[PDB]
Order: structure tokens, then sequence, then C-alpha cells
């Protein structure tokens, strides 16, 4: 049974190439390469990871597949391509036979997410992806969930992965007694689509990490894990670390531990096996 970290990044850091790494994020402002990741995975008995594009450009795809090309502990890559580009197929051919299993665009940084996903060219690209058994990772903020609802429903030919459980606004759970409710309604609406699955990752960094993770953040996170379980069911949940991004808020070990303690509480042995690699294996077509 594969044990998979379904969501991590790599980079040789250069400030202008990673606009999302800004002020107060100095911990991220350095290289993060497979060698730093292996001991972390080893400590959690995770045998392989999935490398996910951390910036927009084909060279990011090339870079990740280069790291992946001949490294057993990287099982798959989620790349980046211009999905609106008419030459999509030709471009993806360069990656034939490799561990490329899917694509992601950083939708959360789009100004009109809805206009972006409902675009005729982008839709063509995604439909082509699905026709070729490519996964598409959905990365949006909680408030953008309704903007991608219709998009997810129309692209039902292959698996869509909701990154970071759709980023609940955990920092607001105590100020805004509608934050949890709003996210849950949106989550449930997506989960009702059979071809959509859910990553349990990226939650420590939706809390107020700048001021520091508190015990109450861990409880809200558990609330989100429970909501995700209820909406998606135990067979559509996928552990990911979101390393190295998670280092803003918590260690790799802490990230894995809180999901583990939660899973031992709520899931059977078999369901845990799905959470810790089985679901990622089947959705990303892993050996
Ligand atoms: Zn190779």
């Amino acid at each position: 049974a594969l044990r998979i970290d379904s969501h991590q990044h790599f980079w040789r850091y250069r400030a202008a190439d990673y606009p999302w790494i800004g002020a107060g994020m100095g911990v991220l402002a350095r290289d993060y390469l497979p060698d730093a990741l292996h001991p972390l995975m080893h400590a959690q008995a995770l045998g392989a990871s999935i490398a996910v594009q951390a910036r927009a450009g084909r060279d990011e795809t090339a870079f990740l597949l280069e790291l992946a090309c001949d490294e057993a502990r990287i099982a798959a890559v989620v790349g980046w391509e211009d999905l609106r580009a008419p030459q999509l197929a030709e471009r993806v051919a360069e990656w034939r036979g490799t561990k490329l299993r899917g694509f992601r665009h950083q939708l959360q940084d789009e100004a009109d997410v809805r206009a972006f996903v409902d675009d005729a060219d982008f839709a063509r690209g995604v439909a082509w992806l699905q026709a070729n058994d490519y996964v598409y990772d959905v990365l949006v903020f909680e408030r953008q969930l309704p903007d991608v609802q219709a998009f997810c429903a129309r692209h039902d030919a292959h698996w869509l992965v909701l990154d970071h459980a759709g980023k609940p606004a955990l920092a607001e759970f105590d100020r805004d007694d509608t934050a949890l409710a709003r996210w849950r309604a949106a989550l449930r609406e997506l989960a009702a689509l059979p071809h959509v699955v859910c990553k349990l990752s990226g939650l420590v960094t939706e809390a107020d990490w700048r001021r520091g993770l508190r015990a109450s953040d861990l409880r809200h996170i558990e609330q989100c894990l429970d909501a995700a379980l209820d909406a998606f069911g135990p067979q559509r949940l996928m552990f990911g670390s979101d390393w190295p991004v998670c280092l803003l808020a918590a260690s790799y070990d802490e990230v894995a531990s809180l999901v583990e303690r939660w899973a031992e509480s709520r899931l059977s042995a078999a369901e845990r096996s799905a959470l810790w690699g089985g679901t990622a294996a089947r959705c990303y077509a892993l050996p």
C-alpha cells in the first residue's frame, strides 16, 4: 500500500519568480530540493511524494520532471502549461512517458476567477486534459468556491482535485461565525460531484501563522477535517503536506501528526490506508 505525500513543492529560490512569497515569509526564501524532503518523508513512513507546480511556466514543468525523471521517491508531477494555447497537445508531448500526471493553474490569483474558468479556450484545454487522463488541481480561496462550481460540474471526464480543502478561512472562525458555515456549504456543493476529490493539506497556513499557531487553531482544523470527511467520504480524502509552504506555520512532522491523530480517531484502518496514499494512487494513476 503506497504511502504518498500528495502535495509538495520544490524550488531553487529567486525572489521575482515566486511573487506569492512576500513579506514575513523569509523561511521560504531559500532552496527547497528533494534532499531536504526525503528525511521528512522517511520519518513519516511516506514512500513517495507528488511535486506540484509552484509558479506559472513550462520551465517549472521541465524543472519538476527533471527532479522526478529518475527519482523513485517522486511518484508524479502536477505541471503547468498554458491551457488556453492552441498548441497545448504538441507542448504536452515533450512530457510523454514521464511522471507528469496532471496540471494546475493558480486560479486563486486571478481577478475574475469565474471569467477565467468559463473562458472558451481554457475550457478547451481542460477538456483536452481530461480526454487524455490528466488530473486538474483546483486551487482557490474559499470565497472563490462558487466561482468554480459550474466549471467543476462541466469538466466531469476525469478527476478534479480540490487543493487544501478549498482553503477555509480558519483565521476568521472566531470573528466570523459564518466563515465555517459558508465554506461548508460551498464544500458540500462541490463534493456532490463524484469526479471531485479533496486534499487535506495546507490547513496550518490558513490560520494566523504570523502570530503563531495556537491550540484553538488545531481544533478549527479538526472541524474542517470532519466537514471534509462528511462531505467527501473517506475514499476521496488525500493527505498532502504542502511542504515547504507549511513551514510558515508548522513542521512537516506537526503537519502529518495532526492529520494522523485525527485519522486514528475518525477512520478505520482501511480508510486510513486510502487517506495516506490509496486515494492519491488511484486518482493520479500511480504504480
Ligand atoms: Zn529519466
